[PDB]
């Protein structure tokens, strides 16, 4: 052998991450910290709570204007959103994929409004990518209707394609899946896995959570001359101050 995880957890559903790319644990995440998740999620967006180096994305607004927040990034420094990175549940898994020196890398809760593929490792300049993996859990019941995630199976065995912004504007000979999951339901994926979210044609926000994890024995690549370049908009220090030690030892990341 396998590329794409290591020793142990897990069945041939390893043979299933390796042809596809992404792998769904059920009912992973109990009731009780999905709650915490949107308690926490509210308080932010009721401007109670306003932890220290967070990003917020008020990508809709709405009138009878009023600005309303669709993601927010980088909360390492808030507690009960950065518990999801410690959850020892989450990381009996994510260990499978990066081994046991683990690094909780870009940390995101997505707020899907009411109604485009890419690569994750478009926007990370550390290597290898076989080491990296995203957890991404189900804040409520996600199908078809509110937007859940669409895959493209085995893409993560391609290279890195060139992306606009969000981005690629191509590849595919894999029939696209649906990811339809249930609350505390969590999907494993490769950062060279080609995805993205369908239409939300529901009048609600549809939550997720999410973390990239990578092995802390990966190492940041300079992206001037390659596909990467936009990014930069150093590098290194921007991911470096905002890496955390999950598990194990900070070795080089
Ligand atoms: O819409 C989502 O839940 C995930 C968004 C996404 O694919 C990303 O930020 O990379
Ligand atoms: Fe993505």
């Amino acid at each position: 052998q396998f590329q794409y995880t290591l020793d142990n957890l897990t069945l041939e559903q390893r043979k299933f991450y390796e042809e596809n790319g992404f792998l769904v644990i059920k009912n992973l995440v109990p009731d009780a910290d999905i709650q915490r998740f949107r308690n926490e999620f509210e308080k932010i967006c009721r401007k109670e709570v306003k932890p220290l180096g967070l990003t917020v994305m008020r990508d809709v607004t709405i009138s009878k204007s009023e600005k309303m927040i669709t993601k927010v990034q980088d909360f390492q420094e808030d507690k009960e959103l950065f518990r999801y990175c410690t959850l020892p549940e989450i990381l009996k898994y994510v260990e499978c994929f990066t081994g046991p020196n683990i690094m909780a890398m870009h940390t995101m809760l997505i707020n899907k409004p009411p109604d485009p593929l890419h690569q994750d490792l478009h926007y990370f300049p550390f290597r290898p990518s076989d080491l990296i993996v995203c957890a991404w859990t189900a804040m409520e019941h996600i199908s078809r209707n509110n937007g859940c995630l669409v895959v493209l199976p085995g893409t993560h065995k391609g290279s890195l394609k060139p992306h606009d912004y969000h981005g690629i504007q191509d590849e595919e000979n894999k029939a696209r899946v649906h990811l339809v999951m249930e609350k505390g339901d969590t999907v494993f994926f490769h950062p060279l896995l080609i995805h993205g979210s369908g239409q939300n044609k529901t009048q609600g926000f549809r939550k997720a959570i999410s973390c990239h994890f990578a092995s802390a024995d990966c190492h940041y690549i300079d992206v001037k001359g390659t596909s990467q370049e936009n990014i930069e908009k150093n590098l290194k220090d921007i991911w470096m101050f905002r890496a955390r030690l999950v598990k194990g030892e900070r070795t080089n990341l």
